[PDB]
């Protein structure tokens, strides 16, 4: 069952075996992943979250962010620490009570407190369009058609050893998957499909790093959706998907009835398919119970290529047809030395007020927010356009922007701009050395937004920065709830700091 629009969510430590080896976890929802949340579009959405958690191996303090929910009028509700609130202790809760108006897609939910999403708090949060442009494009849309790409780790985040590099251990797809090393053959998932129909399968990176290589044996899928905002539709044959991002996609099962391998090729990790592993099941009803026999192509006919994509609305691109065409354009200096990375000079260390607490107490600009240098004013009602040419070690990075989406008005590994009709999305990849990845949006949204890069070991090594979006009217365009006030004071208490 889907959960939600208001529903409780308890946050839980328990031995998970998703791969045939056996490790704690921090679950949300006893499962992983966790409990589809649901509701349609401008639904009040009041999830309780309850902190039970008591193993300190992967934190007992918690906070939860709604990825790609804008949150206007509710930046205390987002969930980044040190961000828009301080983390709910143990043994205690808390409502995160906001509404999706204008919104309608496939989003996600996970921990936004150190590395603790990558030993477990992630799920599925799709908020469903009752009267939804592409409805007659498919059958069927329901809990059964998610489809979440996962990295898991055998070590636990917080004991990932200083020096050392980091790679996952299996791929999970729909929370279960085969181990690269010592492989086992446990249970792969099955996604069962009927011949005829036709079914809306939302594509869900939860990844915490690696970009999967997504594809179907013998299928096409033909893309709806890109990170909450319908497209055009694009039929392709794999499906690049970096951390964070969603795709919806029509599947037709017009293949013989049989058993298909669905594949998710990291790019870090284990290489190829042997024992597997990187492997899921689609099977037709009617197929026989047996692993299928297809084989992937040497190469793919109609790859996902970002600058395809166009919005099924007329969107546009705000600002000026050139670069700097905008109200505040920006360049920033993105870069990676000696283990920690770091914006315009600045690696991101998460302050001990978050920023909106700052903003709330009377600090009004962004000189005077700590961190220093990492939080940067924007001004209201403006075009911002946002430079973030690739280089850094460690790429390609997936940088999202929280309380937002963007025009993608330059992709990876194209030097050409677009300013006429370019996807729209929240979280993008930057691409390799000499790319100029731009972004751009109007500025609508007062409040402190995290801008990272969305591989979550970049980010706990500083790769962020904060856009204090209209300072002046922070404080009267988001009051904020008794029970956020408390917790600031809850958990500096508990930590004696
Ligand atoms: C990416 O595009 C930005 C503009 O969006 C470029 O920024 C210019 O950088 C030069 C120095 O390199 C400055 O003189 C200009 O003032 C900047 N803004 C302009 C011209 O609008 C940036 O150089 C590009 N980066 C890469 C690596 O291609
Ligand atoms: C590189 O990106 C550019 C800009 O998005 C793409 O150019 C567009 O191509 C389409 C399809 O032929 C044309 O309708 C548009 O007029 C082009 N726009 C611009 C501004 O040039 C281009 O196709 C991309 N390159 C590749 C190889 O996909
Ligand atoms: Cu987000
Ligand atoms: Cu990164
Ligand atoms: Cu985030």
């Amino acid at each position: 069952a889907q959960i939600g629009p208001v529903t409780d969510l308890h946050i839980t430590n328990a031995n998970i075996s998703p791969d045939g080896f056996s490790r704690p976890a921090v679950l949300a929802g006893g499962t992983f992943p966790g409990p589809t949340i649901a509701g349609n579009t401008g639904d009040n959405f009041q999830i309780t979250v309850f902190n039970d958690l008591t193993d300190p191996s992967m934190l007992t303090d918690t906070s939860i962010h709604w990825h790609g929910l804008f949150q206007k009028g509710t930046n205390w509700a987002d969930g980044p620490a040190f961000v828009t609130q301080c983390p709910i202790i143990t043994g205690q809760s808390f409502d995160y009570n906001f509404n999706v108006p204008g919104q309608a897609g496939t989003f996600w939910y996970h921990s936004h407190l150190s590395t603790q999403y990558c030993d477990g708090l992630r799920g599925p949060f799709v908020v469903y369009d009752p009267n939804d442009p592409n409805a007659s494009l498919y059958d069927v849309d329901d809990d059964t058609t998610i489809i979440t790409l996962a990295d898991w780790y055998h070590t636990l985040a917080q004991q990932e050893p200083i020096g050392a590099a980091i790679t996952a251990d299996a791929t999970l797809i729909n929370g279960l998957g085969r181990s690269f090393t010592n492989t086992t053959a446990s249970p792969l998932s099955v996604i069962t499909v009927q011949s005829g129909k036709r079914y809306r399968m939302r594509l869900v990176s939860i990844s915490c790093d690696p970009n999967y290589l997504f594809s179907i044996d013998g299928h096409d899928m033909t893309i709806i959706e890109v990170d909450g905002v319908n497209s055009q539709q694009l039929t392709v044959d794999q499906i690049q998907i970096f951390a964070a991002q969603r795709y919806s996609f029509v599947l037709n099962a017009n293949q013989p009835v049989g058993n298909y391998w669905i594949r998710a090729q990291p790019n870090s990790g284990g290489q190829g398919f042997d024992g597997g592993i990187n492997s899921a099941i689609l099977r037709y009803e009617g197929a026989t119970v047996e692993d299928p026999t297809t084989t992937a192509p040497t190469t793919f006919s109609n790859p996902l290529v970002e600058t395809d994509l166009h919005p099924l609305a007329d969107l546009g691109v705000p600002g000026q047809p050139f670069r700097g065409g905008a109200d505040d354009p920006l360049v920033l200096n993105l870069a990676f030395a000696n283990g920690r990375f770091s914006i315009d000079g600045v690696s991101f260390v998460p302050p001990t007020v978050p920023v909106l607490l700052q903003i709330l107490s009377g600090a009004q600009n962004a000189q005077d927010l700590l961190p220093a240098g990492s939080v940067i004013s924007l001004p209201s009602n403006s075009v911002i356009e946002v430079a973030l040419p690739a280089g850094a070690a460690g790429g390609p990075h997936p940088f999202h922007l929280h309380g937002h989406n963007f025009a993608v008005v330059q992709s990876a590994n194209n030097a050409t701009p677009n300013y006429v009709n370019p996807i729209w999305r929240d979280t993008v990849s930057i691409g390799g050395t000499g790319d100029n990845v731009t972004i751009r949006f109007t500025t609508n949204n007062p409040g402190p937004w995290f801008l990272h890069c969305h591989i979550d070991w970049h980010l706990e090594a500083g790769f962020a920065i904060v856009f204090a979006e209209d300072i002046p009217d922070t404080a009267s365009a988001n009051p904020v709830p008794q029970a956020w006030s408390d917790l600031c004071p809850a958990y500096d208490q508990a930590h004696n700091i």
